[PDB]
DNA sequence: GGATTACACCCAAGACACCAGGCACGAGACAGCAAAAAACAACGAAAACGGCCAC
């Protein structure tokens, strides 16, 4: 289990079925966990273990046998050939449950490689289970009805290997344009040497559309001083020039009257800075002159610790 | 019988090819002030964030 819920999966353990003892995989529950080992399996019930830690104490769990395993992870198991397989796969065991309602997100390697950790094989290997459905599914008459049998023949195949069960929502899309000085440096980058070098091969194309996402958020992110004027020069921020500033502004501000709990989401915490300056701005602004609020934002990443989460999540 | 009549035997002029060496090509192989100094372009990038374990 995840180490968010290391000490929630023991809970259970302890009010449902106090009969079964139980032991996490940490200090408790170099010679210290060899004595944790010595009558695990007899006196010991169930061992728990973070996803993170199979591979601290690996040397004297993988080679004994065990019974049942269950892994609330399935969306750090994903495609094959990783250390996910590593330490997982070699388990002994026909007994292999996973415990999660999202295990395929991306590709159905992924499920190919989630379904070979429960069964060995019911399918084909990997060149099998590709060579099998995988471009017919993709391209697609001349593919539906034989892609339509193949395709019913792999769900009657692995159906029985997994389960499947399931106010209102308004999705508002605003499509904004990108600004004068947005398009300058859109062009500018558009037309550049590291394009196609990145294009021929000698660099990955992960890196330049970081840099055109980088570009979108707002002008100020692809700047070479990025950290050295972050949060020590207050023009970095700015408004009006990313083009989503003025559809900020005005949405924010007609729920900041109204009194409308609402959610701010990023995904790079770089940004982060420019939409902090900005909204201590519209609190300077609005604190400067009467009947208004104060904005009263907060922002939680990796930066904080394990700790603070649900006191943050709960205020 | 023995010498004219004929035919064999060889040897000398002859030729073609042989043996080598020249002669020309043929392309490698060069190989081209020294000392001093200054300008002077080009040799030339893994993003970013999280979930951890160990501080």
């Amino acid at each position: 289990c995840p180490a968010t819920v290391l000490r929630q999966w023991c809970n259970e353990f302890h009010r449902w079925w106090p009969p079964l003892r139980v032991v996490i995989l940490h200090a408790i529950g170099e010679s210290r966990v060899k004595e944790l080992i010595d009558s695990v399996f007899t006196r010991g019930h169930v061992i728990i273990t973070t996803y993170v830690g199979l591979r601290i104490y690996s040397k004297h769990l993988l080679k004994r046998d065990w019974g049942y395993a269950i892994l609330d992870e399935g969306h750090k198991i994903r495609n094959p050939n990783s250390d996910i397989s590593l330490t997982c796969k070699q388990l002994r065991t026909p007994n292999r449950v996973i415990l999660s309602g999202t295990p395929i997100q991306n590709n159905l390697t992924e499920l190919w490689s989630l379904f070979d950790f429960i069964f060995p094989g019911r399918l084909g290997t990997l060149p099998v289970f590709q060579n099998q459905f995988a471009i017919p599914i993709n391209v697609g008459n001349l593919q539906v009805q034989v892609g339509y049998k193949c395709a019913v023949t792999l769900k009657d195949l692995i159906s029985p290997y997994l389960l499947r069960r399931v106010p209102k929502k308004s999705e508002m899309v605003l499509f904004c344009k990108l600004t004068a000085p947005q398009h300058a440096l859109y062009e500018k980058f558009l037309r550049s040497d590291e394009l196609s070098r990145i294009l021929q091969g000698k660099r990955q194309v992960l890196y330049g559309i970081d840099i055109l996402r980088k570009i979108c958020n707002h002008p100020d992110l692809v700047d070479v001083h990025a950290k050295r004027r972050s949060k020590k020069d207050p023009t970095y921020g700015s408004a009006s020039k990313s083009g989503k500033m003025q559809v900020v502004k005005k949405l924010l501000e007609l729920w900041k009257s109204q009194g409308h709990k609402t959610l701010l989401f990023t995904q790079t915490r770089q940004m982060l800075d420019i939409l902090e300056s900005f909204l201590e701005r519209l609190n300077a602004k609005g604190a400067e002159e009467e009947d208004f609020v104060p904005f009263k934002f907060l922002r939680m990443d990796g930066t904080t610790s394990i700790g603070v989460r649900q006191s943050l999540v709960d205020v």
